[PDB]
């Protein structure tokens, strides 16, 4: 019941005690575990709130104070009138920087106090939520020396006027099937790419196309916006050996933010919410390079290497695996635009690990996504044990917008 | 109930049934995943059921469930077990159970194999001396002048926990550690602790930086005894590299024949607490685990030097280069000398077939993609995008505690 779980590289032992504050179920039972799984009213809504406002009074140091107490009665209040209720610009902060704390999968958590967050509770309209996400790259962006950044749109209400960003990262690539069988751009994006066509975009039909912004206010239909192009800072590849790489035509956009998701605090539903970081270097050269069912370079690279691609036993992937992302990591850095390796990244989560466990009592770890897509073994992550569950607030998967919206 | 399992590269979905015949726990709860945790005497009362669901399981697997060559086995392990309190395993029965404690291991990659076991039964051994005479033999049938053969051998079952065989080795062939006075470690740091017990038990030393440890054999809850393993039955491969002429000066070489000898075999109910088997290396084992890890031989840094990289920053990925030219030469080393060895891009592409299969022809296929993904390249082998369900299902595989640390010594 109070856990322990052990580094086998250094036989550092913590001891868990956060996950008995644990809320939502894992998806497991004592039968079997799907830890690979990539995917598993007024009644309620108050013990939520409750939940979430007792630990926001802890984390300041006024539990059970008069404006506690005062706020839990307020709260209560508004919730048995208007049944919802509305956060107080701090709580709503509190509840951002604190959905990323909780966020298991993610191997960047360090950072998560320093977290920006933009209120664009106040938004109506598509047009207005494209004024606040080009505002939100800007700030992100900031001239390749990124930073960190959450912007929240108001809040679900009846799920008839749910404000949604359509796209699942804010900058992302077209993606085009062709005649000859294959596919043009980001194959991941290629029915997205579509749905845009099919509401009125001029795709240019190229390789590196930055797809549209496809935005919905109020449950109304989505419009579509273009992000201004000097907003969005771009990367070409090249590697510091091999003059040939910049012949690939190969380039990678510096901010990922991601916007699909759905942030839960107290109850409330931010179905709209992008946030943003910065790249971890394996998560373009890798997945997004080097995938099968992305952009497959793999074999491209290999040959130009001149490398033995007969037999897999000469480890020609690996071997152009290693290239690539070395090339990916060396163009940001040249380019003065901020970016994480995975030995780096690794080495950090471990340190916030330590510090999780001593200052709060443990941190919830997904290790499926936390050990990164190449060399594992040589990271301190992989020999480190992880506990997982899921703490509140948090960020939560929804269905694609297409799959419900109402025309 | 019924459960699905997608591959996120492939889109192909699979239905798993059979994590419903599941038994013993997982560890985790509707609340906590402990899917990364390495690891999270006994009576009538409970072994009929253990020994019936068995006996069920392999007539079903021979098609002769309810025979009457079925019945009277099931009423025979009962009289017995009343009688006796356990119960001895035909060798149809103990060969069955030992492939399927294999088939049902869920950390396994190379599953792809397991019905191809050759089993040796060893239940008729008594003493520690007759136990290094059926490892000598297995070891000798397994590796086959590097044309490598699974095995498995069996050594008799445990009685009342105070009478049981255990080999001491993890491994059947390791090479000794020693920790050095300036803290250095000599020879391969994860055998240090077992290498001091063989010392204080007699064993001479030759303290080199791979020196085969000796067998520490217990039979019937004696005291263990030490042998060395004929040094002819030891089949070692020295590591080139294919391009790079410095690579034999560091040194290096590694054993053919990966042999675990410290797991518990539980077939219905029966637990055999000394199995050792074997089959062949996956490259990565020995130049990613064995080589590279940070509390092993740990060569990355000198291969890195000779290679002349920039181990400045860590952005230089110097450390991603070093570990794949030493994977790129314990391949090419092991397949020049004819040493059976697989890459791991080959043994995950079997396993998903064999997966695959498993799912059509078994309903299931239990699997731990924690332990099932290479810890090298991870996403470009197709394991990585593979959902996979875990579950535990008998016979298994169990592990159990290091004897020294259980041992009532005699003297
Ligand atoms: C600042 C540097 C950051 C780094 C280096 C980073 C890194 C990562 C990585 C490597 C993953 C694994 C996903 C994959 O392999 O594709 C991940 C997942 C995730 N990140 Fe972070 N991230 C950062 C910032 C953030 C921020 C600011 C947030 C939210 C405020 C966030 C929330 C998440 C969430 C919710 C997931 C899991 C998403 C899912 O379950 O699909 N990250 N991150
Ligand atoms: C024939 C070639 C085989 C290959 C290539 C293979 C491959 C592997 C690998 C790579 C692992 C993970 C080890 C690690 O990286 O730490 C593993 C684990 C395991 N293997 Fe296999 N294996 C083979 C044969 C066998 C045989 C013959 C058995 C038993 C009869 C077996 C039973 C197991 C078990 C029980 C585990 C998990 C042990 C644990 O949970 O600690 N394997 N195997
Ligand atoms: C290969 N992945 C597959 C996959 C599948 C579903 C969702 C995701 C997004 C993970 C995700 C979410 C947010 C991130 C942020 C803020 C920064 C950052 N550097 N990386 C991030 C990754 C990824
Ligand atoms: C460096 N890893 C740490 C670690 C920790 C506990 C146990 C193991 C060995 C797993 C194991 C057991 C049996 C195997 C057989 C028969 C063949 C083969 N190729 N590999 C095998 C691996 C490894
Ligand atoms: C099926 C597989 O478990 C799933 O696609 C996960 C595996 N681990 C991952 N880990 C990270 N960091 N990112 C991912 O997309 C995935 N994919
Ligand atoms: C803590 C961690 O789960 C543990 O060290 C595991 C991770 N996965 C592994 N996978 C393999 N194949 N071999 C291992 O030894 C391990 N170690
Ligand atoms: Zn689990």
């Amino acid at each position: 019941r109070f856990l322990k779980v052990k580094n086998w590289e250094t036989d550092v032992v913590l001891t868990d005690t956060l996950h008995l504050k644990s809320t939502l179920e894992t998806g497991c039972t004592e039968h079997i575990c799907m830890g690979s799984i990539m995917l598993p009213t007024k009644d309620q809504l108050f013990p939520l709130a409750k939940e979430f406002l007792d630990q926001y009074y802890s984390s300041i140091k006024r539990f059970g104070s008069k404006a506690h107490m005062d706020r839990l009665e307020e709260v209560n209040k508004e919730i048995e009138s208007t049944s919802t209720y509305q956060l107080k610009d701090t709580e709503l902060i509190y509840g951002a920087k604190h959905a990323w704390r909780n966020a298991s999968r993610c191997v960047g958590r360090i950072q998560w106090s320093k977290l920006q967050v933009f209120d664009a509770r106040d938004c109506t309209t598509a047009h207005g939520m494209f004024n606040y996400i080009c505002n939100h790259v800007k700030y992100a962006t900031n001239k390749g020396n990124l930073r960190s950044a959450i912007t929240i749109f108001p809040q679900r209400t009846d799920g008839k006027h749910d404000f949604r960003v359509w796209n699942s990262q804010l900058i992302r690539y077209a993606g085009y099937k062709q005649p000859d069988g294959s596919t043009l751009g980001d194959p991941a994006n290629v029915q997205f790419t579509e749905i845009c066509i099919q509401q009125g975009w001029k795709a240019p039909r190229g390789r590196f196309d930055v797809l549209p912004l496809l935005l919905q206010a109020n449950g109304n239909d989505p419009e579509l916006f273009q992000i201004p192009p000097e907003l969005v800072l771009e990367v070409p590849i090249r590697h510091p050996k091999f003059d040939w790489f910049k012949d690939l035509g190969l380039k990678w956009y510096g901010l990922p933010a991601v916007s699909n998701m759905l942030l839960e605090i107290g109850g409330l539903e931010f179905s709209a919410c992008p946030f943003s970081g910065w790249y971890m270097g394996t998560e373009i050269g890798v997945r997004d390079y080097c995938d099968n069912s992305r952009y497959n370079i793999l074999e491209e690279v290999a040959k130009k290497m001149d490398l033995d691609m007969r037999k897999t036993s000469s480890l020609w992937k690996d071997q152009a695996l290693v290239e690539i992302n070395i090339a990916v990591l060396y163009s940001f850095q040249s380019d003065k635009v901020t970016i994480v390796d995975h030995h780096s990244a690794t080495e950090s989560f471990i340190k916030h690990m330590e510090n999780e466990y001593r200052c709060r009592g443990g941190c919830p770890a997904d290790w499926v996504w936390i050990v990164p897509p190449m060399s594992g073994s040589i990271t301190p992550v992989f020999h480190q044990e992880m506990l997982n569950y899921r703490l509140t607030p948090s960020f939560e998967y929804q269905p694609d917008p297409w799959n419900t919206h109402v025309w």
